[PDB]
């Protein structure tokens, strides 16, 4: 477990706990937390307008390698591609290393598969031209059905997603061991394990959970697959406190 909690800490994408009431001071506190006694988390997850100050802080503490992830079309997941695209172009210009666009899942739940494909594809073309990763949040907690979770995963992957994410963290249900396994099974069944990673958001509170979720990835792809590029824990500082507590900190 000590080996798992450290492995997980380095895969963490430390997310802000703010709800659009974030502040520069809170983001600076978050940047300092990403610098743990046992090493750095892979990235932080913050709102676009705080990327410049976060980048400044990360360079000031000697951790310029910590990546910055942000969100667009978030958390609503509306089906307006122009707005989602513009927000992605802004996140790119802010300096984001990765942009997590929210899939238009309500449109899928109403029977529209194309809008999600075009939306993801439009944002991927922008992130790719800027050397930025595009993650796609499909919001498993709202899709609920296994078939819809797979469909949204397949569509996102076909549209060029570099990572598929379970949840925004803003709805009733986030990641679960079931939905996480479903999405990773899609990555395997489509043979895209080399180019598509997985990120659970919302359902990983403790070190035991981090070990459980990593066990699924190891089981399905082997223990070597879950590196910084192909796996990450989108979670707040509470999980980091549990991961550190398991390591005696
Ligand atoms: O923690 N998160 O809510 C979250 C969402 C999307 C992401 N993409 N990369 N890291 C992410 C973290």
């Amino acid at each position: 477990l000590k080996a798992s909690s450290l492995r997980a800490l380095k895969l963490m994408h430390l997310a802000t706990s703010a709800n659009d009431d974030d502040t520069d001071e809170k983001v600076i506190a978050l940047c300092h937390q990403a610098k743990t006694p046992v090493g750095t988390t892979d990235a932080i997850f913050i709102y676009p307008r705080f990327i410049p100050i976060a980048r400044k802080t990360l360079k000031e503490q000697g951790t310029p390698e910590i990546r910055i992830c942000t969100s667009t079309n978030f958390p609503h997941g509306n089906d307006d591609i122009d707005i989602a695209l513009a927000e992605t172009r802004a996140a790119i210009a802010y300096g984001a290393d990765s942009v997590a666009v929210v899939f238009p899942y309500r449109a899928l739940m109403a029977g529209n598969e194309q809008v999600g494909f075009d939306l993801v594809k439009a944002c991927k073309e922008a992130c790719a031209a800027a050397n930025v990763l595009l993650a796609v949040i499909i919001e498993t907690g709202e899709l609920k059905d296994e078939a819809l979770i797979r469909k949204a995963s397949e569509i996102s992957i076909k549209a060029g997603a570099d990572n598929i994410v379970t949840s925004t963290g803003k709805v009733a249900v986030g990641a679960t061991p079931e939905s996480a396994r479903i999405m990773m099974e899609v990555i395997r069944d489509m043979g895209v394990e080399k180019t598509v990673g997985f990120i659970p958001v919302g359902g990983v509170r403790t070190a035991e959970d981090a070990q459980k979720y990593l066990a699924i990835a190891d089981e399905l792809f082997g223990a070597d697959w879950a590196d910084a590029r192909h796996y990450a824990f989108g979670a707040s500082a509470s999980l980091l406190a549990s991961l550190l507590k398991a390591l005696g900190h």
